[PDB]
């Protein structure tokens, strides 16, 4: 029920004009579509067995840092256990294996995955477990799995809460990871190098923001120590906190008129690709249109704006946004109809939005 992330979109590292989204479909199965430069869409392929997720069960996606060629998907299956499926270069997909034991997460939680900033090789995997705690697994290479182990204490955040993870822009060797508390309170944990987990604190008032939230986080591109993270409030209004440097928190503060979101719309962000200064956001409003709001540097706002008909996505609906892989300055934003059926809208540049189209 929380408006998480039930599409990822990533390159297929090893590939580089390649992008993939990866959804679970009502079969419970992971499923993958993918596109080379900009030729057609294919899929959606099915990765590992039937029924294994929850339908609807959330997903991330992320390089496994110091594998160049290695993609890696996570979702929780229906036994509670998080799983990893992964893909070399052009291969077929392995898994998804368990790298957890079974019973420490809701299925189909929600989860993030990152570098671990400062650790070239190392890639984390956060989602918070049925005891509230916020979990980090964690690799190096081609070694096996670690954890998951807390890193928060028990009962803080809702069991499967929306999260989303950056490095805090400026400090090299940090790592950010954002929930709202079961008070209402969006907070972050942060780690500096190989070092122990700091947080979670609060980096808002309680009571602004409904539990299980969903949350996204960016570079406010441009400002190199910027960090923008972006939810909407009880009242509708889509808000953005950001973080410069090793300074204090700042916001959230209302970057759209209140009631346009549904409370805890799922939002994503990105650059515009082909304007390295823009940073975009990207949510669906309870009029089932999906909108942008976008700041140049360190400009004002601009938006939010519709870019799709009314009544197309449901309210609130899960959003990825990502780079279309060999096309530089074109910018994909995805999501899916009320019948499961992925759909892009795509800017190249400073140019006019287009689409939704449907998608395979």
């Amino acid at each position: 029920y929380f408006q998480s992330a039930k599409l990822a979109a990533s390159n297929q590292f090893g590939i580089p004009n390649q992008t993939d989204v990866f959804a679970v479909d009502g079969n419970g199965s992971l499923r993958v579509s993918w596109v080379v430069s900009a030729g057609a869409w294919n899929g959606p392929a099915q990765i590992g067995p039937a029924g294994l997720f929850p339908s609807r069960a959330a997903v991330a996606s992320s390089n496994q840092f110091g594998i160049p060629n290695q993609t890696d998907v996570f979702a929780v299956g229906r036994d509670g256990a998080l799983n990893v499926a992964w893909v070399v270069s052009a291969d077929r997909w392995n898994g998804p294996t368990p790298i957890s034991a079974a019973g420490l997460f809701p299925a189909g939680a929600a989860i993030a995955a990152s570098n671990q900033f400062g650790i070239p090789n190392q890639t984390d995997v956060f989602a918070v477990s049925d005891s509230g705690a916020l979990n980090v697994a964690w690799v190096v290479s081609a070694e096996r799995w670690n954890g998951p182990i807390p890193i928060s204490a028990a009962g803080h955040f809702p069991a499967g809460a929306p999260l989303a993870t950056s490095n805090q822009f400026g400090i090299p060797n940090q790592t950010d990871v954002f929930v709202v508390d079961n008070k209402g309170a969006l907070n972050v944990a942060w780690v500096v190098g190989a070092g122990s987990w700091n947080g979670p604190i609060p980096i808002s008032p309680p009571g602004l923001f409904p539990p299980g939230a969903a949350v996204a986080a960016s570079n406010q591109f441009g400002i190199p120590n910027q960090t923008d993270v972006f939810v909407v409030d009880n009242q509708g209004a889509l808000n953005v906190a950001w973080v410069v440097g090793a300074d204090r928190w700042n916001g959230p503060v209302p970057i759209s008129p209140a009631g346009l979101f549904p409370p805890g719309a799922a939002v994503a962000a990105s650059n515009q690709f082909g304007i390295p200064n823009q940073t975009d956001v990207f949510a669906v409003g309870r009029d089932g249109a999906l909108r942008v709001a976008w700041v140049v540097s360190a400009g004002n706002w601009n938006g939010p704006v519709s870019i799709s008909p009314t009544n197309l996505f449901p309210s609130g609906a899960a959003v990825a946004a990502s780079n279309q892989f060999g096309i530089p300055n074109q910018t994909d934003v995805f999501a899916a109809d009320s019948d499961g059926v992925l759909h892009v809208a795509w800017v190249v540049s400073a140019g006019n939005w287009n689409g939704p189209i449907s998608i395979a």
